[PDB]
C-alpha cells in the first residue's frame, strides 16, 4: 500500500511546525505518531520543553505540544515505501506550504525530521520562516545519534524564554 499522511496537529498559536517527511505505515495502522513507540521524538521534545510526552496518552501529549507552540504535521502526504529493492519514496503527493502564513503566522522555524523532509527546505526558505533540518527522531536513528538530541533542546527551550 501507499503510506498516507495525517491532518495537521495544530493549533492558532504555533512557533514551531516541524513537518516529518513520510509517516511510517506503523503509525499509520494507529493513525498516530506514537503508534510504534520507536518515535523517540515525545522524549527528545520532552526533555526539551521539561514535560514528558511520553507516559501521556496520545490525544494529551498533543495538548502538551499546542502549550509549548509545537505542531506536528508532514510534507509527504503520500509515497510509496514498500518492500523492494531501493524501497525510496516514489509517489509525489506533497501538503501545500504556501498557506503557511495563514495556518500558522506564530511560525518562525520550521523542523523537518529526517533527510526526505529536510531536502525540501529551500522551499520553504522563501515563505520567509527559519528552517531546521532535524535528523529522524525513529529508533533507526536514535541507536546511532544519542548526543544530537542536544540540538533539540537548543530548539524547544526557547518556547518559554
Amino acid at each position: 500500500m501507499i503510506k498516507r499522511g495525517f491532518p495537521a496537529v495544530l493549533d492558532e498559536n504555533t512557533e514551531i511546525l516541524i513537518l516529518g517527511s513520510l509517516p511510517s505505515d506503523e503509525s499509520i495502522r494507529k493513525q498516530q505518531y506514537y503508534g510504534n513507540p520507536g518515535n523517540d521524538f515525545w522524549r527528545l521534545v520532552g526533555h526539551a520543553i521539561g514535560e514528558n510526552l511520553q507516559d501521556m496518552a496520545y490525544e494529551k501529549k498533543l495538548k502538551t505540544l499546542k502549550h509549548n507552540r509545537i505542531g506536528l504535521w508532514d510534507v509527504f502526504k503520500a509515497g510509496s515505501r514498500e518492500g523492494s529493492q531501493d524501497s525510496k519514496i516514489g509517489d509525489e503527493e506533497i501538503n501545500d506550504f504556501s498557506g503557511l502564513k495563514e495556518m500558522v503566522p506564530k511560525l518562525r522555524l520550521i523542523c523537518f525530521n529526517g533527510r526526505k523532509a529536510g531536502e525540501y527546505e529551500p522551499l520553504l526558505r522563501g515563505m520567509g520562516y527559519e528552517t531546521k533540518v532535524l535528523p529522524s527522531s525513529s529508533g533507526a536513528n536514535r541507536r546511532f545519534s544519542k548526543n544530537r538530541e542536544s540540538e533539540w533542546e537548543a530548539v524547544f527551550r526557547h518556547l518559554e524564554h
